[PDB]
């Protein structure tokens, strides 16, 4: 009962780490619509964790301006006033700065940035003043601290993630909104997509990437998000919370 | 039964953020010595949460090298192998570096450096390599991330916390002990000691300090640690945990 | 003679910080472009430094992305192989994240954060591996390390330059390029632009704003980038160097 | 010129960065005392920079309280009003946290904390209010941001340096005292010590240690401490100047 009451929509909520927050969320009582672009990979989601007076799918592309504020009246049809928004959906590019074209450039922008401005922006004026304990959880990473040589897009991209989201929380904060701002960090986490990539997990897992000598898995990130969205941490804004098995501690 | 089966430690456990603490503990399933330096204080703590099943007060002072050893052994022949250290005693001097005298440094780094040290390193000892889930929090502050005119060695000694912490956390996690090591960084919190002090939660508040425009309570920073203490953050280590309504983010 | 042999781009070069490291450039034996939107502002801020044998203005927008092949052809033309980039050019938007519009957030990004990368990218291209020393000093600001709740899209742009940078110092750095990158966090900084804003320079000389109780001057960003232009920085890269009388400290 | 008038302290000057510091600071015009345990290796570094008018070696262990006030005696008496401190003085010991006896930890701390504390504190009584654009340079490390399993001591030494000299450079600010507080952060430099350890070198220059893949030399850091000795840097307070090659970027 962690969040009993909460109304969430994660996006990027279909796989990976945003499916295990979705999952976990439910299990501490909240009602979650999760994101994806891909109906069949969703739907299936949804029913693994539960009925659908407890968990949605809505096909949604985090960079489509326009389907956000459909997306927040569609799950407040379904569940009442949304509390929680945890910002999830990206993409990578394997390019350093140099090889980067400027197309790859704004596709990962448009995802990564735009659509975590798009739905912080919404989550504000949607949230606010209601007396919700409303959250929004954005989703950076190890690489919104530390460069990558062959992620320059996907590293501009949560750094930004990363400050702006500290000036989201101190507008809320100032102006007594009861929306509390924060970002996740994860480091390596084992997912079908790294399972794709031959060697990926074990690069990752050599002791001058990952100390702790192995990766994480969906539901480490999962904890933390629900953390975030419970009223447990209602002191807890601007801050960014690192689960990445020692890689920034070197 | 977030902390089931856990056995804790929490130095400076009878006041305060650290009274809070034990408390969610216990709430939480485990089993906990809470230390102070003065007995009429801890054994009203201990019995303000529970019986000697669930706590315990052995009076302590963390500056106390020679006490240490025999606190582990006092809270393992009540509950059995400790899984958990949370060292949070601390004292705080009211100077400037300029007008800091040698003993006020030196008295205020026995306790909150060395202290720190002497819990890190026999927790490190006497827990690694036991399949126990072993997580070791220690009590940094915003004062760890930022300066202020006013708390010279606090500052120094909140430092030397926050990064000798990453040391331990690599180490453990390298060599595989099933240890992890993190920080906590509360920012100003509302207790009887600073009631006692007039003007200063009103000082504490003011939105160029804390941006929330209040300050927080024992048991926000309860909540995070019973987070790294239990194994929904078993992929956390050398990471640092902010919940400070704000202050460090601008 | 500490910049003996440079040749530098100074976007963003006719005013302000720009102008000022564009003038300690030349006076240390660097030759210069520095570029603009504005034909009699650069033509003028040109002229007041020295004339055509060591500082020319282009006039060039920083997200004119055809354009910035063309502007290091032509600084190469004038003074030989560019040695140094200094992407300063960008502009602000006083808005919180929730009050952006869309089309606030895309023109800011699109200076701030695309001039950059094309600079960055376009830069390490052109002076790889050719023994120059090279050096690309990316300005980000005081808002890339904290939020301010007025400058959400100014804060994304600089969390995202600082992160970025580090990416490009790594793979340069790894590659052997002869390259370095690092960032620049100026504090604030009296200019003409800031005493053109009634009440802008008292507001940000406030002790809970900046330490030092007044602002800088456009000479002390100048100098920091001398250094970093200068091969007595050959071991720095991927850092961040703040100047900001104390702004970040509390 | 850029240090003419400045009289400095560097505190282990006799060896390595802080030699390298002397030097480059004797040829932009300082006068400096160079201090060290060990008068032959002193007399002869001294000796190698020039004569007495501009250089002198006084034998001083760090972490001696009394003879602080003494050495600003004797440099004064030299060279007029001190301007400059350089705490440079410090020792390693190769030590996880768990294997550091309380001994190696106290001896550690009395030279680079202590002894940090020691001149920064009498630095800024000494300088405070004459006009002098008086600046204290505290040597901390790339161990002040990051974690080394084998060097927990040293690891919190250098933290609380780090802050330390925040709350230091805030005093000084806000009360208008003409000192500036800055950290400074080598990375892995190349000395005689370094030579003497077979195979450390090669160690420190490997890509997942310094992406540049070879160490830096001394006069990598002394050219950062003239900037930060000179008036150049006036707007720089309560900041960390980190060199080296990349380290601390990944």
């Amino acid at each position: 009962d962690r969040l009993k009451g909460k109304v969430a929509i994660v996006t990027g909520g279909t796989l990976g780490i945003g499916l295990a927050i979705a999952d976990k969320f439910v299990e501490e009582g909240a009602k979650v619509v999760i994101t994806g672009r891909h109906a069949d990979v969703g739907e299936k989601a949804a029913k693994s964790i539960g009925g659908t007076d407890v968990i949605r799918f809505v096909q949604h592309d985090a960079s489509d301006e326009a389907g956000w504020t459909k997306l927040f009246d569609t799950t407040e049809e379904a569940f009442g006033p949304v509390t929680t928004v945890v910002n999830n959906a990206g993409i990578a590019v394997s390019k350093s700065v140099e090889d980067t074209t400027t197309e790859e450039w704004r596709k990962l922008l448009s995802v990564n940035l735009d659509g975590v401005f798009f739905g912080t922006r919404l989550g504000i004026q949607r949230m606010k003043n209601k007396g919700l304990g409303a959250s929004i959880i954005n989703m950076s990473s190890i690489e919104g601290f530390v460069g990558d040589p062959t992620l320059g897009a996907y590293n501009a991209s949560k750094g930004a993630v990363r400050i702006m989201s500290k000036s989201a929380a101190l507008d809320c904060a100032l102006k007594d909104y009861d929306v509390r701002v924060n970002t996740v960090h994860p480091g390596y986490i084992k997912t079908p997509l790294v399972d794709d990539l031959e060697g990926a997990e074990e690069m990752m897992s050599q002791r001058t990437k990952t100390p702790m000598g192995h990766i994480g898995e969906p539901n480490d990130i999962a904890w933390i998000c629900v953390y975030l969205a419970s009223d447990e941490s209602k002191f807890a804004t601007g801050a960014e919370f690192v689960v990445d098995g020692g890689y920034t501690a070197q």
